């Protein structure tokens, strides 16, 4: 498996989607029904996925599936 897949079976996981609608350019809340919580508990889940601690700044811009796997692969 590779990250992208884990991101977006996270992000699938976490916002209740089914996996076809977790698209590269899906916007957690526009498009994927996220409420505060859930962007709050998705970011939760991708730092206890990859065992790693994601800076609030950094956490922001998390808004889209994208942007998730532009952030995991950047940090490795
Ligand atoms: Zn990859
Ligand atoms: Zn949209």
């Amino acid at each position: 498996s590779t990250i992208e897949e884990r991101v977006k079976k996270i992000i699938g996981e976490q916002l209740g989607v089914k996996q076809e609608e977790v698209t590269n350019n899906a916007s957690f809340v526009e498009d994927l029904g996220a409420d505060s919580l859930d962007t709050v508990e998705l970011v939760m889940a991708l730092e206890e996925e990859f065992d790693t601690e994601i800076p609030d700044e950094e956490a922001e811009k998390i808004t889209t599936v994208q942007a998730a796997i532009d952030y995991i692969n950047g940090h490795q």
